[PDB]
């Protein structure tokens, strides 16, 4: 079962992602195949998959940027029927916006079936060009046809996953306590994490004893990532990953406040120094408290 | 012994405060008597008293706004010698900027003696007018003369004091843990706390599930108060009081994130709801974690 989360959905035959054209929130905006850049935010190509209660392997798919939903036009089972962005809600009963998502016969990619029509999401002709039509099409669950197979590249972590990555880290103090604030988090490439840091004004901030010292830099970075998230995305039901940590050095006589993010494989944390933009596997401190 | 801290220093004969004229950072800016408004930030009238190591009852006095120091002009013991703001440092050995501060014979107000000259800070003639000269003057430790007596009205809390106020509160969960970030904090009137909230843009922020929910409002308020502190005051060695709390309701099935401040008498906390600007003695939650 596909987990609740944010996905970049990539065709299995050609390197085209499921893209809501121009990120537009208009009803009837085409969903199309489009090329992508790895290790970036692909602004029109992120999809929040929300499981429907008691309806096995079935989801709404909400574009993270537009807040509108993947919609099979009038629910038609006719092959070639347009797939578009359309207004909706996370737990809608409109079958046009409900999608059963299960592993394909290659066991890695998925097929995406409309719950009402029983047709599948199809990159028409396998066309690799930017703006290629995606449509609902006749098919089967087991066939090999790559036009209807899709890698769900997971871009978020659950809170349990984030906690797991922290608990793997060797620089955690014995007295550590962690405070979880949300449920599901977009993990940022470092290029983006750094951009938010730059755009916050923190690179220009001077360290000043107590009035703007390490704890202020760290809390300000976290607030800047929270503001970026709300100002950047129209969908709801997720947060952006940026932690704050307090830590103590090995001698026990100095403490520090700093940020952390997650590795690209989502398995480990990496520390960020908000006073200079540096990423570190070892910041010189063991964390006694985190919130994220 | 006067404690390290921030003080509003008020003459004992007439309701004039020790005021650095126009808040100016220029060397030789006059320090004068001036009227004040209670329960406000008196922008030119706050003084950070820093104890000198191993020199009993002796301090520098740093104006919070200008970052310059109370200075007896050329250290002269002549009565009438100007007291002005002047560049310096917190632990200076320049006796012009060193002040022995001890209780007067009324046991409540203090006298302020220059360490080099042995003369006292004097509101000349007891003049109550705005801009009245303050000078160094001959005197004694024990006399009653109100021209040389000063109420040190304490405007900050230590971290121990803040912790004490939290521990007095009845809405603290059994599992509570508190994380202290700084050492000495300016306590804000609510009028100012509210102003910072308004100026942060938070009153216009919409609640959104996970992406801008209670935890984001609370962290954003705290960051806005930290930015205000640095952008507002030139002195260093103190912070501004604004806490974040996470709490749980009595049924144990809902949690919330919010802010808190201190009462005017510095003895108790008051909760602030950053989603609507309200102050509450009981927010409906018991705090399991705080940072401040
Ligand atoms: C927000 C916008 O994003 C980029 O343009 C999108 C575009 O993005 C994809 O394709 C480009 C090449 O055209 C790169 O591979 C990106 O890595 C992709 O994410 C598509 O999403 C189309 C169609 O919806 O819309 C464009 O706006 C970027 O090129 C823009 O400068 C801008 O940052
Ligand atoms: C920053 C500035 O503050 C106020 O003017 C100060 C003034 O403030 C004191 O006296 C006024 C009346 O003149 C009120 O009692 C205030 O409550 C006091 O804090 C003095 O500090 C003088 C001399 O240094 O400078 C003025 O700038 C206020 O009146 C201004 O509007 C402004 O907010
Ligand atoms: O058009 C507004 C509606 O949009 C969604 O439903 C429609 C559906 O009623 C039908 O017109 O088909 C279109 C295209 O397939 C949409 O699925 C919402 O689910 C409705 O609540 C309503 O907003
Ligand atoms: O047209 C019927 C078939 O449709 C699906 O496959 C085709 C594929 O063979 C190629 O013609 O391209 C189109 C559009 O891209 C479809 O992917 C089913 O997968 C086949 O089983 C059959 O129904
Ligand atoms: O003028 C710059 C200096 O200011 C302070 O000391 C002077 C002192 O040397 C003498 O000129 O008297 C004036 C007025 O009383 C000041 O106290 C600093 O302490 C010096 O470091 C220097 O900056
Ligand atoms: O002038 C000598 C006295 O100075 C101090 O008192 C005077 C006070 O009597 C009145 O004259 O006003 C001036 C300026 O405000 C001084 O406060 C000492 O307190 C006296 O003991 C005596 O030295
Ligand atoms: C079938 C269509 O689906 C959607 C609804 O908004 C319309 O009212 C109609 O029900
Ligand atoms: C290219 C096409 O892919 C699909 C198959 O059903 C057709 O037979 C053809 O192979
Ligand atoms: C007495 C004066 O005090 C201060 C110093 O900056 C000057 O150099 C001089 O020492
Ligand atoms: C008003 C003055 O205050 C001071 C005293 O030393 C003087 O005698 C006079 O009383
Ligand atoms: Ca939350
Ligand atoms: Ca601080
Ligand atoms: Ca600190
Ligand atoms: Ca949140
Ligand atoms: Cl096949
Ligand atoms: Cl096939
Ligand atoms: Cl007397
Ligand atoms: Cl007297």
């Amino acid at each position: 079962s596909l987990r609740r989360g944010i996905y970049h959905i990539e065709n299995a035959g050609v390197p085209s992602a499921i893209d809501l054209k121009d990120g537009s929130s208009s009803d009837g905006t085409p969903i199309v195949g489009w090329q992508f850049t790895p290790d970036t935010i692909n602004w029109h190509q992120l999809w929040l998959a929300e499981p429907i209660p008691n309806v096995a392997d079935t989801f709404t798919l909400c574009n993270l940027f537009s807040g509108t939903y993947m919609d099979l036009y009038n629910g038609s089972s006719e092959a070639g029927t347009a797939v578009n962005g359309w207004q909706g809600t996370a737990f809608t009963t409109n079958p046009h916006q409900l999608w059963t998502i299960k592993k394909s016969s290659d066991g890695t990619s998925y097929k995406i079936q409309n719950y009402g029509s029983k047709t599948f999401v199809d990159l028409v002709n396998g066309d690799s060009s930017d703006g290629a039509k995606i449509a609902g099409w006749t098919g089967t669950w087991d066939e090999g046809n790559p036009h209807q197979k899709w890698y769900f590249n997971r871009m978020s972590v659950s809170s349990a996953e984030a906690q797991a990555a922290i608990a793997r880290n060797p620089h955690i103090h014995g007295t550590y306590r962690g405070y979880i604030l949300d449920g599901e988090y977009l993990v940022l490439p470092n290029a983006t994490f750094t951009q938010i840091w730059k755009d916050s004004g923190l690179p220009g901030s001077k360290w000043r004893e107590q009035i703007y010292d390490c704890d202020d830099f760290a809390i300000a970075m976290k607030a800047a990532v929270g503001k970026w998230g709300a100002d950047s995305w129209k969908a709801n039901g997720f947060a952006i990953f940026c932690g704050v940590m307090l830590g103590v050095n090995k001698a026990g006589d100095a403490a520090h406040a700093y940020n952390f993010t997650l590795t690209k494989d989502h398995a480990d944390i990496v520390f960020f120094e908000p006073q200079n933009g540096g990423y570190l596997n070892d910041i010189g401190y063991d964390s006694y408290m985190a919130f994220y």
